[PDB]
């Protein structure tokens, strides 16, 4: 009996087998519709006719807001990804920080009404992503496509008051790319821009550990420099805009919003939790999610932590080389524990308890 593993992202879907040590299918959380042969399209091949398609996420922020396109995803996840029936396997899924009660019952009555699955379990991405590094006591920093988490987790277990969300993170770093590559006299404005200059910030961006220093370099030689051949055919050159773009992590003002940035809600959030534990915190810093792969950001974030926080405290940043896929890898464990076999909410306790179940099962 094999469990299932559904990560769900705003940007991405990663999807597989639990026991597995990465996901058998990551694709784009999206469905299409056509515009004014097939009545839908889902994840690549949305993508590829996005053309004649019109285009949504389902998942704003981590949060589901579009229920029957997330039904799409799910069916398109099980039937034509991974290719198996979904009544046949234990489905893990995932869910954001604080998502709320609503949202938790209407998964699982679509798991278990809709797909009939024979059990199900929805487990909180961060915590999954802290299991993964082997812990479970530490924060974890989670940035993906659409959104930035803070969330202190103590022996086994998230600490809600202490959480904080900020809307920026991989999507909004894309776009301010595309503004300053275009004020450097390109052009990235259109949909088929926005995929290439995607690919850009993920092979060439990287955190500064000093922003002016790196500034300073870039203006007066050559050395930061780097070149990328455009589908077009131009070859155009980036230099300060490799670590300008994810320096808005730091630095929220850049692209116009008032945030705190990842540094300081990171120590905002220890503070929020109780003194016992904090030295705790500050020795676990781990890093989640795509937005967190930039080369440079563990050894920044030592730096800018280190200076908010007492000079006696001993600190770690852990960044993980799998981390675009840590939520999926602690789900992937979680599900294959014999311990945790108990957890899952089964069929028959759907079927007399109905959707509130998951409040009893499901921390
Ligand atoms: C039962 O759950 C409770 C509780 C009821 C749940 C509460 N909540 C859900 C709260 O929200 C919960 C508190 C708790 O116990 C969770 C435990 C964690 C999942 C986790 C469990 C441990 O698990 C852990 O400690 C996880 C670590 O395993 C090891 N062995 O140290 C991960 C590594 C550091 C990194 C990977 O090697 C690396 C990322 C990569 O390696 C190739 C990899 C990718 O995928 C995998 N590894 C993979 C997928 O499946 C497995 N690995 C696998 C499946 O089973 C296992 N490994 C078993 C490993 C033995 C571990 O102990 C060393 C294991 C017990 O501990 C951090
Ligand atoms: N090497 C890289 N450098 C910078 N960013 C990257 C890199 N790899 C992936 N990303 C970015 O990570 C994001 C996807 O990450 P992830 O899958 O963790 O997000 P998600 O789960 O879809 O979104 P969220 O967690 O915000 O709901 C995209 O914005 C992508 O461009
Ligand atoms: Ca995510
Ligand atoms: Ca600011």
């Amino acid at each position: 009996t094999t469990a299932l593993v559904c990560d769900n992202g705003s940007g991405l879907v990663k999807a597989g087998f639990a026991g597995d040590d990465a996901p058998r299918a990551v694709f784009p959380s999206i469905v299409g519709r056509p515009r004014h042969q097939k009545d839908s399209y889902v994840g690549d091949e949305a993508q590829s006719k996005r053309g004649i398609l019109t285009l949504k996420y389902p998942i704003e922020h981590g949060i589901i807001t579009n229920w029957d396109d997330m039904e799409k995803i799910w069916h398109h996840t099980f039937y034509n990804e991974l290719r198996v029936a979904p009544e046949e396997h234990p489905t893990l899924l995932t869910e954001a920080p604080l998502n709320p009660k609503a949202n938790r019952e209407k998964m699982t009555q679509i798991m278990f009404e809709t797909f009939n699955v024979p059990a199900m379990y929805v487990a909180i991405q961060a915590v999954l992503s802290l299991y993964a590094s082997g812990r479970t006591t530490g924060i974890v920093l989670d940035s993906g496509d659409g959104v930035t988490h803070n969330v202190p987790i103590y022996e086994g277990y998230a600490l809600p008051h202490a959480i904080m969300r900020l809307d920026l993170a991989g999507r909004d770093l894309t776009d301010y790319l595309m503004k300053i590559l275009t004020e450097r006299g390109y052009s990235f404005v259109t949909t088929a821009e926005r995929e290439i200059v995607r690919d850009i910030k993920e092979k060439l961006c990287y955190v500064a550990l000093d922003f002016e220093n790196e500034m300073a370099t870039a203006a007066s030689s050559s050395s930061l420099e780097k070149s990328y051949e455009l589908p077009d055919g131009q070859v155009i050159t980036i230099g300060n805009e490799r670590f300008r773009c994810p320096e808005t992590l730091f630095q929220p003002s850049f692209i116009g919003m008032e945030s705190a940035g990842i540094h300081e809600t990171t120590y905002n959030s220890i503070m929020k939790c109780d003194i016992d534990i904090r030295k705790d915190l500050y020795a676990n810093n781990v890093m989640s999610g795509g937005t967190t792969m930039y080369p440079g950001i563990a050894d920044r974030m030592q730096k800018e932590i280190t200076a908010l926080a007492p000079s006696t405290m001993k600190i770690k940043i852990i960044a993980p080389p799998e981390r675009k896929y840590s939520v999926w890898i602690g789900g992937s464990i979680l599900a294959s524990l014999s311990t945790f076999q108990q957890m899952w909410i089964t069929k028959q306790e759907y079927d007399e308890a109905g959707p509130s179940i998951v409040h009893r099962k499901c921390f």
